[PDB]
């Protein structure tokens, strides 16, 4: 079991790329990793996930984030199943793919359901600083939505680079679009900041805790 | 903390429409719910969150899911609060408010990040037998988007009913938009029963692992 | 739980006007506090009971008394409920108030009636060598009379300046007005002293005990 | 210690008017008590006190309020001080004083001071049920002002009797004399019911959470 | 709880005459003391001892012995009743008075009787080498006869400074008037030296162990 | 140890008049009893303290009270001093005495002072419910008055006849001679009972609190 804001846990990963280190081998190259689990190979709706992680993997590293799949399976199945995905689909897999034998890193990270021993559908936004930023637990009977995800990291790239919040589906939000949030002043005296940088058009506002700007 | 597939605790929460006990007052009624929780009251992400989520309270009330947020605020500053997007944004907020006290049901949930006293935003799908069917854990900087939620109550309401598993981004799936897949063959004589199915026109396939039909 | 003549627990806390260290932000400059919870932003007595005291502020400020205000509630409301007094009533606040998360600080404090999570209306005065010097704890049903506590200080302050006790009502007491009582003598000495002050005109006296003069 | 709301101990006390059990004698009548406590006998700022609350004891017991106090000294120390009160300051004292040996209930109700053997300045006030209803803790250097207490007594007494809450410094509140609060509205419910009210002339309001009436 | 022989316990106590230490305060003087209590002020038989120990301080202080009294009262009582004592039977009290808070060296001494508080008469001659060479106790119900404690320092003053024993009654013995004992003796060879010291006229026998002497 | 009021342990023993049960022989009786100890036999001061209290026998028997006295030698020592004291003195000793082995009574009653082992000169007074009414510790080297004994025992006597207090001296006290105390007023309504009983000559008094009355 973990939490939001907690370092991912140091863990050697057998992959289909070898053998690696986890936060390191992202967080040393200034990477963020995306760490995806699934039940099992050759099953179905993990192949229609894959399959989807795949035809979207450039959009991830292009903002400088690594997909990273798991289940409780070895190697050799892995390569066999993204095989199979190449052959019938034509979209080779160019992510890699942990064998997390006996569930021991899908433990640590809370991703098995109750009476289980297998994964279900589990999603870890890992920064290059190795902080675990958000975490979202699917069943098995349900697909994830990988646009979700996309939309997720590329709000929290933003966040860290502007120092701001993103609104309820940024960045088609209902009321302010692709505008970003700024942190609601928390004192008086940064209630006088908002007051001033509105009554000379740097911010827009609602109210002094609900201010917002575009990018 | 929770896993999926465990059950709700029992518990008694103050809301803004009075003290009910949770699962019950749902459960008992063949009601699901989604609980999610944010960070505090007057705060700008959580405010758009609202307005989104009343903007949808009757898309989940169809499918019999009723909606219920948290925040460790009090019910007079929920109130409040509400009433300021009824007055600013003219959206009456009409799904219950639970104002969790000292964190309490927030921490048995495990709401809280790393270091934080307060929530951040969790989402929890919890049916009409009181299990947790799905966990989300956005943190206080990203907005969630309610559409994902709506789309995953909607695509479990139907595993449920049909027995079936839902394929990534269904009902949009890339290879087949809004159809259902069938529980993979897990024993040889399933396998027999698939391949039967198929030339049979029943179901499709792409193998016998991969079998899937129109609802 | 405490009494008066302990220090103020040392403890950090988060107000609206930032972050502040007790007892001694107030105690390094010299100035006195006076510590008083509520139970709730958005509640009626309370705000009878902030707008009077704001209505005060620079009498018990003149004194070097700063008043300071406490509940469980985050700052966003804190600055909210502000914000409304300032806006119906016409008057702005300008003491700090305490978001005491969790009833933390209120707990140290015994501000928590008997089977409660949120405080009552308590009041400590606290001098600036930081000890506790006088105790009110009255519960949400009733509120405050401000006068009384300035009254206090204000007699608090003179006993400090001058060596004296004041009476019952001071400066309005039945019996002596606005003169102030001269500790009793405790000892044959000390009454030998008292003989003597009164036999030439230095004090007043009904009694070698009982012993008073004007300021 | 003690904190509000809780039950007043079960105790039997030597007192001037001989041994009575508290709160029983009181309760078992259905009358209140104030009961406070002073340092010493033969001492002044006590003595201006003791004069002051027999010439209110009236006040209190037309009310069903009985005064009682305390001190460490013995009944025959008592005597002899109340009647230097009645020969010198003209009031005989009609009102019971507890002689607690060894501050025995002193230490249960936490009278004593840092540092101190005997109590200072405390008031408890005690309702029919034996509830502790609000308590004060005023050093031994300044004498209390007794309007406040029945000030307060008479809050209390109308605040269960009229179902209200009472306002900063009521009967004289700043904002609406003596006027009396209605418990704010904590559910959507009871928020269409405060409206209801008030358009319907039986309340007058600020807002919904702030609504008051003459009684 | 102590006994004849041991030294008196190191105490500081707070007098009539200020704050001292015993044995201290009266052995580094070469004084001895005569240390009573008795159980309240302003009771009858405790003023008549009182009254009957000042018409005698002389005759102890004389001797190099200091009346010192003790009773669980504070000094605010002490002197009050001192000063009844001067104004009605015209004896001013010039022997200091313990104020001996919550019997806390009543406790140490055993002066406390079975089931009580309170101290009952007790009296403790201590000499200069603080060792307590006599103790008295006296319940309430009789009051002392200071004569025969006079007679008991004399006795023990004379016992010390020429090496010998009193007889009963002594300087009234019916047998041998204000002659004084010798040792016996505890040896044969200390019998030779009586049998000497009788047949050249130096002490009077009845025998070898009863052997008397002008002082 | 022992304190007055305390019950005397039940103890068997051996005396010059046979072997008896403490306190039950006397109590069993209606007679009271004064234990005194010395040190030995053969001794001096005990010689003549011994011859004097025979002299006062029936003095003490006229009122119910019983000689016994104590010491840690045997009994053939007992008599044969007992008839040193009748060959020498021309007194035959008629109250019984304990042999008290191994100083076993003794210690039990804290007869024996700091690094001794056997007893000095103390007395108890011991009335006919067994219980220890005043306790008397004298040092070898000062010889007893057996008339301040009688004094007390008479005093005592009369307490309990008359529900009355003695003064210091009594009955040759210096206020009042042979009058006796009234107990003290403790509550008003007592006080309003002393002053009827005087204005109307029941009792003379020098204030409420000091009643006294020829018996």
């Amino acid at each position: 079991m973990v939490v939001i804001g907690e370092k991912f846990p140091e863990v050697e990963v057998k992959t289909t790329h070898g053998v690696i280190k986890l936060p390191d081998y992202f967080a040393e190259q200034g990477k963020w990793f995306v760490l995806f689990s699934h039940p099992a190979d050759f099953t179905p709706v993990s192949t229609t996930e894959f399959y989807a992680m795949q035809k979207r993997v450039d959009q991830f590293r292009e903002l400088g984030v690594e997909p990273i799949g798991l289940s409780v399976d070895q190697v050799f199945s892995h390569i066999k199943w993204m095989e199979w995905i190449k052959e019938n689909l034509g979209e080779e897999i160019t992510f890699p793919v942990i064998a997390d034998d006996r569930g021991e890193l899908a433990d640590k990270l809370g991703m098995i359901p109750s009476g289980a021993t297998i994964t279900a559908r589990a999603v870890f936004i890992v920064d290059d600083k190795g902080i675990i930023r958000a975490i979202v637990y699917y069943p098995a009977e349900v697909g994830r939505d990988w646009d979700e995800i996309l939309r997720l990291v590329k709000a929290l790239k933003v966040s860290d680079e502007k120092g701001v919040a993103l609104p309820h589906k940024w960045p088609n939000n209902e009321l302010i679009g692709d505008k970003a949030i700024v942190p609601p002043a928390s004192t008086v005296d940064e209630v006088k900041q908002r007051e001033e940088a509105k009554a000379k058009g740097e911010i827009e506002s609602y109210d002094w805790w609900f201010s917002y700007k575009k990018l």
